[PDB]
């Protein structure tokens, strides 16, 4: 019974990190506490100056990744400032009844609610926004993230055998259907509201004017890349509420994969590109055994490439010429 | 030797429901005997009075899933009646040798043929229409459905235990290329013939106008949701013959899923969404522990809330406050 | 230590064959060394005289398909000669570090560089071209290809058991994304580099104007069919280095498939349909157990039929009645 069980409290963090968190544990259920603020804001998605009339979970595209153990309880509070223009919910796929808890957190601006659900399943699941008759609005306007909830031994590979991560990345991939005018210009709206009758038009293309990780075009490039070591085992969550991926690291590999995301199926090894369903998320261990600035992106090139879908991980350490070592420099052909 | 086995007959049923059989069986190899109709009709497929000119399989989209043991024979008789204007055939999946099948069943109106194969491979296969020359066009007009070849000991997990289900249903997933006139408006078609040219014009854009479960959008909606009770365990076949998607269960999970649809591979569990290749149908199981209206849908959220393709599952039972429980209803903010 | 290592030397060849090799293999690592020279050339791709301003590596689309076993090192020289008017580089999915390579094989026309890297995992990679500001383009234009790293011991089933192959084809398939001008007609470019500006606007939209097996139209159709004999073992090598695709073989099946291509990972069996992730080669075994012309193709319909994605295997045998059997010819209906 989940109310004879100990609280604990999670304060999270934005993407691309994951909260402090213990993989195994020797810690029994808890009732685990979160609480997200939602807000809806104009935000600038790439290096024209685009804006999406967006809409979040605690300011970020994605939103923080919530992190329990299997047999937790996750115990969220939902609230939604009276700023905001639209009511807005949630919906867990980690959860079982009620439209993932739709159904129990409608909050209309001003309003706030409690959920509680039993993680009883380990794996990356999404969580979005879901208001009846406005879900992919909602949804493509930037209101997903991840729950990871982790089998309360750790992860395990094929044969049972523990496999860990050093540290986490969470990746949002978000498809946009910004609109144009009769000049060919992206339209710059002046509320939500505004948006919307123009964005359905686009979204039913299905062509997405953008595909970005976490917001915007180059949110995970140069300054903003994310960081390892050689030795290091990096964890890359990668969610896409809407709209098929398929991650790959330029130079790397997914050493174990869990491409649908559940930990209690085996990980597929030696991958070099992985496959994100629209509505789920996925996860890649890799050990870094190069140093350099690896890609990390959507391997569909023109998405990644031209739309936007692609990062970086700036990794440290000492180059390994028997893995790869350049044996004649370019120069003239004899 | 096929000649020497037991004969039995099947009367088929009209999706989403399965005709009856059996999972686990005592019983050896049989010639199973199905006869399916051919009928071009134009079917309504959205609520504002669009029309398709279609084709099908025994007057349903899909067609009707036809079930037997691995082992088995099946033996179809197709029939194209007079009344039809263009030939016909029939390309089992499931079958080997001569295009499915299609090579020996091709079929003007007013005639027809039967077809033996050995369904010596378990698994969910797709069926459909492939005429040289027209096979998009027949297809994506309506001319699929599932043969399910369940082994002849049933459904097994990773470790080799038995599964089951209490009820099945199957859906068919159907991306429609309505062509639009100059004023925007749908076209409205006299005959199957003239809609030719304007649809293959469509269909090599890639963009569906419509993609609907069963024939049309809501078609497992309100009064025609699938039904279940907490406690019994649904098989969702899920078929698309020519395009990708994503099916999803909100407020549930696929409990084990075999998403390539091949019975002798292990399943997956605990998968949020899971993925039908076009060319293929796949299947989940799922235990209900809440009760209440659930959506079934293909998890591009565009596609199933804008373009059709989503479907309800009305359940009954008692709810469960451990696996999910509303602690705080929405109400003003602190 | 790679230098203290025998040296072999490869010869390749011309898709769809793939060049000798042994699978299960006694002997012990070596450094096997390719050669491969870039092309730039203008290519008729379909039946009604659309070129693309194509490039290459060897002269073919796909590149040709470089076979070494787990533990080897591949040493490849890359030549750009001076007749072309692009840098090129290569990386290598099935490589570690500097981007595949490419950071260490940028060559300009007149140059050439030698690279070598250890392929320390099984299965077939994609490898392609991806010079800095302009890799979507250059993939797309047809520069890909395969590298297969077998398991030193050979191909193996999920329990462990041998698998073989008695001959491989390789099939690359690219989406085209060849511009029009107003008069709706395909433009004929007199240059690479002027072909640039237009193509990327046609990628943008994420609709190829066609896909296509080995650079065109029937390039595996008729007289350029594959061939093999019932009881025969073919391996069917799939690389799709951009977008995702769903192979099927007409009245056959997946064997054994490895769709996302990495050897160390059991193969699903009985598939109707695998799926090859845009950024990835994968591997299917089949057995032929009837005669007769069988259709390997793209299985969304359009992409295979409409678009190019389409071509044949011509068998060789008996028919087998068992297997199937047409009971009744097309005939009149009583
Ligand atoms: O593997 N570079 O897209
Ligand atoms: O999980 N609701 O799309
Ligand atoms: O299975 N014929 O596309
Ligand atoms: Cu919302
Ligand atoms: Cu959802
Ligand atoms: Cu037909
Ligand atoms: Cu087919
Ligand atoms: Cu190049
Ligand atoms: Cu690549
Ligand atoms: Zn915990
Ligand atoms: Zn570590
Ligand atoms: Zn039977
Ligand atoms: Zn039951
Ligand atoms: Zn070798
Ligand atoms: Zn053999």
């Amino acid at each position: 019974d989940a109310d004879k069980l100990p609280h604990t409290k999670v304060t999270l963090v934005a993407p691309p990190q994951v909260h402090p968190h213990e993989q195994a544990t020797k810690s029994g259920p808890k009732v685990v506490e979160f609480t997200m603020t939602i807000e809806e804001k104009k935000m600038v998605i790439d290096d024209k100056g685009t804006t999406l009339q967006a809409m979040t979970f605690n300011g970020s595209m994605p939103g923080p990744t919530l992190v329990v153990h299997e047999g937790d309880y996750v115990q969220l509070t939902l609230v939604n400032p009276a700023t905001n223009a639209m009511p807005h919910n949630v919906d867990f796929h980690g959860a079982t009844g009620a439209l993932g808890g739709a159904k129990l957190t409608n909050v209309n601006p001003g309003e706030q609610a409690t959920l509680r659900f039993k993680a009883d399943r380990s794996g990356t699941f999404v969580y979005h926004c879901a208001p009846e008759g406005m879900v992919p609005w909602h949804v493509v306007s930037g209101m997903s993230g991840t729950l990871m909830v982790l089998p309360r031994d750790g992860l395990k590979d094929p044969q049972g055998k523990p496999l860990h991560y050093d540290r986490a990345y969470t990746i949002g991939e978000f498809d946009l259907y910004i609109p144009k005018g009769p000049d060919g210009k992206y339209k710059d709206y002046a509320t939500l509201a505004e948006s919307y009758g123009d964005t359905v038009q686009v979204m039913r293309t299905l062509t997405p004017s953008h595909i970005v990780f976490n917001g915007k075009v180059g949110a995970l490039t140069g300054a903003n890349a994310l960081t390892a070591k050689v030795g290091e085992t990096v964890l890359l969550i990668h969610s896409q509420a809407n709209r098929d991926t398929r991650p790959h690291l330029i130079g790397g590999h997914g050493d174990w994969v869990w491409e649908t995301g559940k930990f209690a199926n085996p990980p597929q090894r030696d991958l070099e590109t992985w496959f994100i369903r629209g509505g789920s998320a996925g996860a890649a261990l890799y050990t870094f055994k190069q140093p350099g600035v690896y890609a990390y992106l959507n391997h569909n090139l023109i998405e990644a490439f031209e739309l936007g879908a692609a990062g970086q991980i700036k990794v440290e350490g000492k180059w390994n010429d028997d893995l790869m070592k350049q044996i004649k420099a370019p120069a003239p052909i004899p």
